[PDB]
């Protein structure tokens, strides 16, 4: 059949989506993690000298939000319809966007950059994400399902789940204002398959 | 029939991608160019609340990457197998990581933020077209027939070829060293359909 690589560092960040849809589909892959001074060496091959980077029979895919809407699409976690699947990516794209406002908070809180945690959440964390879950929420309200778009997983719902966790082990009270978020986070994470991948998978933080 | 309606601002920026997709499809839709008050008062309804917004038969889709997409697959433009479509996505999302290491000079040029042009020009960027265009030299080089994937047009195609022409009004030498990321624009740009929009679109600063 296609074999799968997916080449990443050693914690979940940007490439666990595709491991999640991989593990949605049970779709062994081979999981390759490197630490900073393999990556050194490799990205030169790499098409844009950046990790995550999907090979699928030898051929190269890199960009984690390409590479997860393709996996997706292959196994099914995509969208029902052309437009529900562009609706995915608009919500994948909005949470990006997040993820740049908030970059001086998460590598200063995962200890990879200089910086005042708690002034850097009041400043730049809080608000962020007060507009990213704002948005989110409605998404959730007009959902009976629970997920994000139609009423079947697609791959933000992981995106954001997984985040929404990985979050909580830095920021205690993330999901404070925000109930529709905290029970997407759970209704998506308990789902069997995914569930087993958690439990299972090696163990970083972030 | 399916009736097409794209909301933006009365400017190129985001909302293009889709308009030249528009013009080569040969596909009429309603091009929505709002002012600051319009947008003010649609804003609570649009789904990130912001512009651009595509409606599809009322269909609300954001975000300039998901539209695009949307809009090419629909026209034949994405990529010829799911796979180079995927590596088209990957194009537009490293095209989207330069514009957020250029945003500082962005907005400067443009009159929106302060800030020096000699310096942020120097810093920030041409050492981010020099990676960036590295990039797209690569793609183009393994490129016998001239697009970015594959031997047909895509929307990256569109995207990079207008970002440089518009770049190049701000930088007259913004692709001094880069012959072959001057003939991909001299090339994207001359398709008639294309030349014809470029030429009856309204006259606009960025």
């Amino acid at each position: 059949m296609v074999h799968y690589k997916l080449t990443y560092f050693a914690i979940r960040g940007a490439g666990e989506c595709a491991r999640q849809i991989f593990a949605l589909a049970d779709q062994e892959f081979e999981d390759v993690r490197l630490d900073k001074e393999q990556f050194a060496k490799v990205k030169p091959d790499l098409p844009f000298g950046q990790v995550p980077v999907l090979e699928v029979d030898g051929k190269q895919l890199a960009q984690s939000l390409a590479i997860c809407r393709y996996l997706a699409r292959q196994f099914g976690f995509a969208g029902k319809s052309t437009f529900d699947e562009a609706v995915v990516d608009s919500l994948a794209d909005q949470y990006s966007d997040y993820r740049v406002e908030i970059k001086s908070f998460f590598y200063t809180v995962i200890g990879m950059r200089e910086g005042d945690v708690e002034q850097l959440k009041k400043e730049v964390l809080l608000p962020a994400r007060d507009k990213f879950f704002g948005f989110i929420t409605k998404f959730l309200k007009k959902s009976p399902s629970g997920f994000l778009v139609g009423d079947s997983l697609t791959w933000v719902d992981l995106l954001v789940s997984e985040h929404n966790a990985t979050m909580l082990t830095f920021v205690p009270e993330f999901l404070e204002g925000y109930p529709e978020v905290k029970e997407h986070m759970e209704k998506i994470r308990a789902i069997p398959k995914l569930k087993k991948w958690i439990e299972t998978r090696p163990e970083t933080l972030f």
